[PDB]
This record gives C-alpha cells, sequence and structure tokens, in this order.
DNA sequence: GAATCGAATCGCCGC
RNA sequence: UGCGGCGAU
DNA sequence: TCGATTC
C-alpha cells in the first residue's frame, strides 16, 4: 500500500562509500569519480522510478498479484486455501439436507483455480476498488469464477484439440475485455458445430455469484488471516453491513519486497570513465558497491555463477575488459539530423516520398492491429535512445560495461549500448582515431557499400559503386535534410555516419583523423563455425569461409539448389491421386486430391523462387528448424504474402506447397552444408543420451540420473547447459497465470545452437586480444558477428579475426574434446546407441585467411 | 501401448 | 515466470 | 514427420 524509499539510506551508499570512491580517484581521479558515481546513482534513482510507476499501474487496474512483490505471499497462501475449499467439499459431503447454493457452482471450476482467483480479486478490490465490502468482492469472485467455468470447458473437454488453434488466437488479444469477446464469439461458432455437445451456458443470476465469492472468502479467512471481518452498524436493517480489511502484515510484506525489487532493478547507463576491469566474477563494470551487482556470466541461478568463480580463465577475463575499454562518443552530426527528423516522422525512414475474403480481411485487420503496436513499441525505444545520445553528446568520451551470458556471448551493460539498432548504432562512434591512410580510407569506402547494401557484390565493385556515387554522398553530407538518399539505404543512419567521414576526408585528405567504427560482418557465424569443425569444402564455400570468384550467397545457392528439383520434378514428378481425410472432432469422411510433385512444381515454377524464399530456412538452421519449421515458415513469409497480394493463384493449396517446398529446401541445405547438419545431429543426440535416465522397466530404480551437459570452449570459458521444468504449473484463461528436474526436450533443442555460439563468444574473445596484442588495436566494436574498429586499424582486425579461427580449429577439434567430457557419464547401455564422430572432410583452414568475403 | 506433443541466446516495452 | 510486441545475432 | 515423451 505505502512503499519504503530505499534511496533516503541505501542509495546514497554508493556515493559516499569509502573504497569505491577512492579506487575510482586513484584510476582517473577524485572529479571523474564524483561524475560516475552520480551517474550510478542516477540510474538506480531511475530504476527504482521505473518500478514506482509500474506498481502504481498495477494498483490502479488489480494487477498487484501479477507484481513479483506479491508472488512470494501467494506461494505460501496458496496451499493453505486450496485444502480448505477441497475439505469443505468433503464436509458438504458428509453433511446432510440442503447443499449451499455455492456448493454446486464450486465443483465445476477447478478448486486450484478457485485459490488463485479469490487471492487475485480480493488483492483487487482491497487495493483499487476502494470498496472493501464483502459482497462487492464476492461478486467480482463469483463472475470471475463464472467467466473462467463457462469458457473454460472449451480449453478442458470438448475443444482440447480446437484450443489449441484458437489458444494462440486468444494469446494474441490482450486485455481481459478483448479475451473475454473473442471467447465469446468462438463460443458461438464451436456451439453452431455442436462440440460443446449443444448445451449453451446458463447465465448465472447476480444473487447465485455472490453466494460463491462469500463462501470463498470465508475459506480464505479459515485457510489465512488475509482479510478480517468486520461488522459496521448491526442491529440496523438499513446500515447492516460487513467488510473485509487486508492483513497489516501481509500489506507490509509486499510493500517490504516493492521497496526491496525497486532498489535491485536499475537503469544502466554509460560510464563516463573507463569500466571497472573485471577482476572477479561480481563487481566489475560498475565501481559503486551497490544493490545490483553486475555478474560476469549472466545466469539464471545463483548456483551457475558459483561454478565460475574456481576456473581460471585469463584470456576471457583479458577480451571482456579491452572491450571495455574502448572508448566511445556521440556522433555529434547524426545526432543533429537525428534530432529534427524524429519530431517530424515516428520512425524518419519508415515512410520516404520516391519517384475466404473475410477470413483475408481478418489477416488483414490483424496486420493493422500489431503494426500499430509495432509503431508504438519502435517509437518508446527510439525516444530512449535518442535522450541517452542527447544525454552523452557533450562528454569527450563514453565507456560501456560488458558482460556475457551463460554461453559466452559478450553484451554490453548499459541499455545504449554499440549493439543496437541502425540508428543506435549511427548515434555512436568511437572516441580514439588515428589518421585514416590509404588502407583506411578504402576501407571506410568498403564500410560505406555494406551500410548500403552492395554487400554481396565483391571489393573492387565495392569501391567503384562509392566513387561512382560520390556526388550523392558529398550532397547528402553536405546537408542530410536537402537529399534523402542516405535515408533511402539499408542501414541508413549508419551510412549517413559514413557520408561525414567520406566528405571530411575529401576536404582534409588521407591526414583526416577518422574515428569511425569499420563492422566486418561473418555471413552466418553457425555454418561458418560448423563448416571449420568438419572442414567442409562445399559449405564453407558457401559461407564464404574459402576463398571465391564472387561473394556467395547461401539462399541464392540453395534457391538454385531448389530450383533444378523444380524443373526435374516437372518432367519425371508424381501425378495427383485423391485421398480420403477425416476431421476427427467431426467425424466427417471426404475426398480431397492431393497435388502431385510434378503439379506442385509448376505452381512454385510459376512464382519463381528466389533466394527470398529460402532465406529464412537458412538462417534458422543453426537455430534448430528443420523440414518441420521450414513448412510453416514459407507458408507465411511468400505464400501468406502473395495471397493477399493477388498473387498465389497458382497455389491452390497452400499447406501443400509449403510441405512441398520444406522437403525441397530441407534437401538442398543438407546437400550444401553437410557438416552443419551432422555436427548438429551429433550433439542432439549426445544431449539427449545425457539427458534421459536410464532404468531397467523390470528394476524401477534408475542406473544413472538425468545429467546435464557441460563443455569447455577454446578460450578457456566454461559453460553448463542445465535447462531445468517446473513439476506443477496453474493457467488460467481470462486471468495471469501463476530440486527440479532437466527438461530433455530443452536440453535437445538447445545443445546444438548454444554450443555452436560458445564458439563464436570465444572466437570474438581470441579476436580481441589477438588484435589488441599482435597488432595495436585499442577500439573495438562488438556485435557477436560483427567485428569493428577505427580506419586505420581495420586491416589488421581483418587479419586478426581470421588468424584466430584457423588457429583455434587447428589446435583444438571441440567436438572431440565434447565427446571427453561426458564420456564417462554415459550410462554403459547408451554406449552402442552414441553416434561417432562425423567425419572431417577436405577444407583447408589456412584458406580462410586469404578469403576476403569470410569478414569473420 | 496407445496417446499425444514439439517443432537458440540476449535485451527493451506492455499485459 | 508465462503471454503480447520491438530490437540485436 | 517422426521419434520421441506422455500418459
Amino acid at each position: 500500500m505505502n512503499t519504503i524509499n530505499i534511496a533516503k539510506n541505501d542509495f546514497s551508499d554508493i556515493e559516499l562509500a569509502a573504497i569505491p570512491f577512492n579506487t575510482l580517484a586513484d584510476h582517473y581521479g577524485e572529479r571523474l569519480a564524483r561524475e560516475q558515481l552520480a551517474l550510478e546513482h542516477e540510474s538506480y534513482e531511475m530504476g527504482e522510478a521505473r518500478f514506482r510507476k509500474m506498481f502504481e499501474r498495477q494498483l490502479k487496474a488489480g494487477e498487484v498479484a501479477d507484481n513479483a512483490a506479491a508472488k512470494p505471499l501467494i506461494t505460501t497462501l496458496l496451499p493453505k486455501m486450496i485444502a480448505r475449499i477441497n475439505d469443505w467439499f468433503e464436509e458438504v459431503k458428509a453433511k446432510r439436507g440442503k447443499r449451499p447454493t455455492a456448493f454446486q457452482f464450486l465443483q465445476e471450476i477447478k478448486p486450484e483455480a478457485v485459490a488463485y482467483i479469490t487471492i487475485k480479486t480480493t488483492l483487487a478490490c482491497l487495493t483499487s476498488a476502494d470498496n472493501t465490502t464483502v459482497q462487492a468482492v464476492a461478486s467480482a469472485i463469483g463472475r470471475a469464477i463464472e467467466d473462467e467455468a463457462r469458457f473454460g470447458r472449451i480449453r478442458d473437454l470438448e475443444a482440447k484439440h480446437f484450443k489449441k488453434n484458437v489458444e494462440e488466437q486468444l494469446n494474441k488479444r490482450v486485455g481481459h475485455v478483448y479475451k473475454k469477446a473473442f471467447m465469446q464469439v468462438v463460443e458461438a461458432d464451436m456451439l453452431s458445430k455442436g462440440l460443446l455437445g449443444g448445451e449453451a451456458w446458463s447465465s448465472w443470476h447476480k444473487e447465485d455469484s455472490i453466494h460463491v465469492g462469500v463462501r470463498c472468502i470465508e475459506m480464505l479467512i479459515e485457510s489465512t488471516g488475509m482479510v478480517s471481518l468486520h461488522r459496521q452498524n448491526a442491529g440496523v436493517v438499513g446500515q447492516d453491513s460487513e467488510t473485509i480489511e487486508l492483513a497489516p502484515e501481509y500489506a507490509e510484506a509486499i510493500a517490504t519486497r516493492a521497496g526491496a525489487l525497486a532498489g535491485i532493478s536499475p537503469m544502466f547507463q554509460p560510464c563516463v570513465v573507463p569500466p571497472k576491469p573485471w577482476t572477479g566474477i561480481t563487481g566489475g563494470g560498475y565501481w559503486a558497491n551497490g544493490r545490483r551487482p553486475l555478474a560476469l556470466v549472466r545466469t539464471h541461478s545463483k548456483k551457475a555463477l558459483m561454478r565460475y568463480e574456481d576456473v581460471y580463465m585469463p584470456e576471457v577475463y583479458k577480451a571482456i575488459n579491452i572491450a571495455q575499454n574502448t572508448a566511445w562518443k556521440i556522433n555529434k552530426k547524426v545526432l543533429a539530423v537525428a534530432n529534427v527528423i524524429t519530431k517530424w516522422k515516428h520512425c524518419p525512414v519508415e515512410d520516404i516520398p520516391a519517384i475466404e475474403a473475410l477470413t483475408a480481411w481478418k489477416r488483414a485487420a490483424a496486420a493493422v492491429y500489431r503494426k500499430d503496436k509495432a509503431r508504438k513499441s519502435r517509437r518508446i525505444s527510439l525516444e530512449f535512445m535518442l535522450e541517452q545520445a542527447n544525454k552523452f553528446a557533450n562528454h569527450k568520451a563514453i565507456w560501456f560495461p560488458y558482460n556475457m551470458d551463460w554461453r559466452g556471448r559478450v553484451y554490453a551493460v548499459s541499455m545504449f549500448n554499440p549493439q543496437g539498432n541502425d540508428m543506435t548504432k549511427g548515434l555512436l562512434t568511437l572516441a580514439k582515431g588515428k589518421p585514416i591512410g590509404k588502407e583506411g580510407y578504402y576501407w571506410l569506402k568498403i564500410h560505406g557499400a555494406n551500410c548500403a547494401g552492395v554487400d554481396k557484390v565483391p571489393f573492387p565493385e565495392r569501391i567503384k559503386f562509392i566513387e561512382e556515387n560520390h556526388e550523392n554522398i558529398m550532397a547528402c553530407a553536405k546537408s542530410p535534410l536537402e537529399n534523402t538518399w542516405w535515408a533511402e539505404q539499408d542501414s541508413p543512419f549508419c551510412f549517413l555516419a559514413f557520408c561525414f567521414e567520406y566528405a571530411g576526408v575529401q576536404h582534409h585528405g588521407l591526414s583526416y583523423n577518422c574515428s569511425l567504427p569499420l563492422a566486418f560482418d561473418g555471413s552466418c557465424s553457425g555454418i561458418q563455425h560448423f563448416s571449420a569443425m568438419l572442414r567442409d569444402e562445399v559449405g564453407g564455400r558457401a559461407v564464404n569461409l574459402l576463398p571465391s570468384e564472387t561473394v556467395q550467397d547461401i539462399y541464392g545457392i540453395v534457391a538454385k539448389k531448389v530450383n533444378e528439383i523444380l524443373q526435374a520434378d516437372a518432367i519425371n514428378g508424381t501425378d495427383n491421386e485423391v485421398v480420403t481425410v477425416t476431421d476427427e472432432n467431426t467425424g466427417e469422411i471426404s475426398e480431397k486430391v492431393k497435388l502431385g510433385t510434378k503439379a506442385l512444381a509448376g505452381q512454385w515454377l510459376a512464382y519463381g523462387v528466389t533466394r527470398s524464399v529460402t532465406k529464412r530456412s537458412v538462417m534458422t538452421l543453426a537455430y534448430g528448424s528443420k523440414e518441420f519449421g521450414f513448412r510453416q515458415q514459407v507458408l507465411e513469409d511468400t505464400i501468406q504474402p502473395a495471397i493477399d497480394s493477388g498473387k498465389g493463384l497458382m497455389f491452390t493449396q497452400p499447406n501443400q506447397a509449403a510441405g512441398y517446398m520444406a522437403k525441397l529446401i530441407w534437401e538442398s541445405v543438407s546437400v550444401t552444408v553437410v557438416a552443419a547438419v551432422e555436427a548438429m545431429n551429433w550433439l542432439k543426440s549426445a544431449a539427449k543420451l545425457l539427458a534421459a535416465e536410464v532404468k531397467d522397466k523390470k528394476t524401477g530404480e534408475i542406473l544413472r540420473k538425468r545429467c546435464a551437459v557441460h563443455w569447455v570452449t577454446p578460450d578457456g570459458f566454461p559453460v553448463w547447459q542445465e535447462y531445468k521444468k517446473p513439476i506443477q504449473t496453474r493457467l488460467n484463461l481470462m486471468f495471469l497465470g501463476q530440486d527440479s528436474e532437466i527438461d530433455a526436450h530443452k536440453q535437445e533443442s538447445g545443445i546444438a545452437p548454444n554450443f555452436v555460439h560458445s564458439q563464436d563468444g570465444s572466437h570474438l574473445r581470441k579476436t580481441v586480444v589477438w588484435a589488441h596484442e599482435k597488432y595495436g588495436i585499442e577500439s573495438f566494436a562488438l556485435i557477436h558477428d560483427s567485428f569493428g574498429t577505427i580506419p586505420a586499424d581495420a586491416a589488421n582486425l581483418f587479419k586478426a579475426v581470421r588468424e584466430t579461427m584457423v588457429d583455434t580449429y587447428e589446435s583444438c577439434d571441440v567436438l572431440a574434446d565434447f565427446y571427453d567430457q561426458f564420456a564417462d557419464q554415459l550410462h554403459e547401455s547408451q554406449l552402442d546407441k552414441m553416434p561417432a564422430l562425423p567425419a572431417k572432410g577436405n577444407l583447408n583452414l589456412r584458406d580462410i585467411l586469404e578469403s576476403d568475403f569470410a569478414f569473420a
């Protein structure tokens, strides 16, 4: 009800603490320490204000139980509330005579659903409604019970298979009134089908719903002292009323928890001094001893964090500290452009002036609904980034703290970060620059082509395109408001950043000091690393690991391969056959035609398949997508947009075309990048064998317990995959749903993507130290796959990122090391089932050193 | 045994 | 946590 | 689609 302010005592400590300020003052002076400590104090100030506004909004709408302050109270209160209503059913069943009015209504709804509905709606009514009378909350409890009881039968019994297609539609709706209206509409559709047994819901009378809530309030009172009954003006027939008041101890508990969480959640901001070097697991980045300390590894469990303190990983610690030491400054020229065009447009780039029908309208209506949500959500991120950029514009340099996830990929801790979108990327440039030279001017021009989308074309033609458009680049840099050409580009704000630096080198020559980040980005990091482990030549050429005559587009290679299958199937494909299909819920037997491969090939060739049909399928391969996942993708990305546009008349039956295309893509990717498919299968089966508990069916006892997966990456970072699932969970249709065993499915679903993401993090970290020590590189722009530095350092970072990969996979076979970790953990019965290590190919790693288009 | 289900990480915003 | 949306890879 | 979990 009334939250304590953590700021008065706790937040003042981080500014006035004796030891953090001196350690900051000895490195960078006392006056920079005062500004930094006040900035970190403001970071905690803003985060507490964020929690308070959210809490007050949840107080108004009755969403207090959704807040994390009320969760520990409900978690202990719920087991006694569920038992009290279960016992009361047993007492009434033993009781003779008339059953109570509420007894019949309580049985149909789930009893655990009663316990949360009562607790949530009581606290919603006590906190917000301003009426403490028993009947108003009791009517609210009964109406909430009836709403779950009336529409729960759709989820529970008659449509438990039909719900899975309306569940996603229900989840897309936001707000209980919006969720209810669709639930009424779906009930009318289901009752027309006769699916619910043809029994329409009989609406509870208003007097009946109060009797439901009153008994539930009393049953909560016997279970817990959440509310105490009060009777006012008793004996007066006109003024007799009964009220319930929330427990002062329980309201104190939520406020104490709310004040604690308000100090735990800060809004992280860039550092005005270089960040504190990561000496250990905690305390790195920001200097002050605070309530929320930064962790080297972002772990969901504190036990997983504690595994990192014993291990000695010197190279991991250096690479983060070098990345933190990179100084950034806000590019003022792009900021001056961005400040004026953002006031005129929600997104400055979204519109530039240049030279089954009902279901189609329903999907069109859902398109303008999500776009309205999208355009609001996109803007509120932009306003925060612009304010952060405008705040630190005048500072000579800012620094970003760096930590990393449990896999090993590094991220910037601050909310404003170089790892953001195009505008945020363009608003940030490196602080320490060097004279550009001929090599840097060449690489600056190459970076200008990449921001323009000329990345698919080899290096000499990328240089030519910049020189052809030289007069347009100078005109855009001369006045970005007068010429909109830079906005039309793929990466507009970063392209405009290149235009300013391109114009400076024309005015000031090759002696110009350029501090612009020059990003080299690997084409497909997961497949590059997978092709490197198993030395697959055709995969490495597809991901530009090998030197090539031109930049090789893996989407185009697959699109060419599926095109070859399409033309062959158009001549020798299967003819169409009629197939019986039965809808199980209806029981209806119908005879539909099945399109053969010959007919399906003719449809797709009439559409014309390009890299765009195959593009998303290739990207999601490293995440674990296969033929089934591709079927949904080609439908939503190519077929469904076609039929809204008037195309797709060829796709007479869209799902058959999707399954046909998914098979063709999966056959093509499996033969294009062989190592990627085999390596992910080896990792998935290894995790599956380690996940599963081993028992003989006649002995019952488990010979081997469910085991987690652990491996160590080449630069010394250990990573533990322990996906764990809760035993029980609660779900309500109209209300928010409210040690532990290893979830085997998540262990298999995540082993291969996280392993290759651990490899790219080690590659990024090894690249940072190699470029820092073998070469003179001190400024780094790191976004997982992208490696960026100043133009004068751009040539060496180009060499360094290749040298680290060729050294890493020559030194270690990470898959073979992985097999050494879990082989002793494996049960002897699983040993015969375990696949052998995938065969090593013909690719030579030294060719990566001379590959122009790897970029990484 | 039949029944039935699934189909990467990190942040921000909202419910 | 989950759900919805956005972005990064 | 299919090898799973999952009852």
